[PDB]
């Protein structure tokens, strides 16, 4: 609604971070398990919730993290949820699934291709959701002009798919889901 959409716009407009090849072990943070680490002067605090709550008790190596802040602290720390993937195994890798943004629920509509590259062999749904929404905000004025009624559909070569409702923020639990980027057949966004 009025305040909820301003929230979406602020959240999905924020700057993201992609620290890579991280070695870390989970620690307690007032009852939540988190991954504390630094890279390129930024300090990160990645929360582990739900099914992944107890997932990195042993020191784990070679992790990549897509971070979006839920809060930035008074010292600049980035508190993010999920976004943990396994780094690319030694090799070149770039996926380039088609991405169409369309309005098809009226007489006068549109359909437009966008160029989307994914440089990780394993990518989080969190990342796809964030980057696509950011593009929808800047190019299509999502949450500032364009209605929040719509969806992002990521179709897998399996024919399975991941659907994201634009009218709500991705749930924290889905911020842990991961997939092989080469298995993404296409991505379709419907702006209703």
């Amino acid at each position: 609604r009025k305040y909820y959409i301003n929230m979406l716009h602020q959240y999905y407009s924020e700057e993201s971070f992609e620290p890579t090849n991280i070695s870390v072990k989970s620690e307690d943070y007032y009852g939540s398990n988190v991954l504390n680490f630094k890279q390129r002067n930024k300090a990160f605090k990645v929360f582990l919730l739900g099914d992944d709550k107890n997932k990195y008790k042993e020191k784990t190596h070679g992790l990549d993290v897509f971070a979006v802040p839920e809060l930035i602290d008074i010292k600049g720390g980035i508190y993010s949820v999920g976004g943990i993937t396994k780094k690319n195994v030694r090799s070149g890798f770039v996926s380039n699934p088609s991405l169409q943004v369309k309005k098809v629920d009226a007489k006068n509509g549109f359909s437009i291709n966008e160029l989307f590259f994914i440089q990780k062999e394993e990518v989080s749904l969190k990342e796809l959701d964030f980057k696509i929404r950011k593009l929808l905000i800047e190019k299509y004025r999502l949450y500032k002009g364009t209605s929040d009624k719509g969806r992002i559909v990521i179709n897998m070569k399996d024919e399975k798919k991941h659907e994201i409702d634009l009218s709500e923020k991705l749930s924290f639990e889905r911020m842990f889901d991961v997939m092989d980027s080469k298995q993404i057949k296409n991505i379709e966004v419907n702006l209703n």
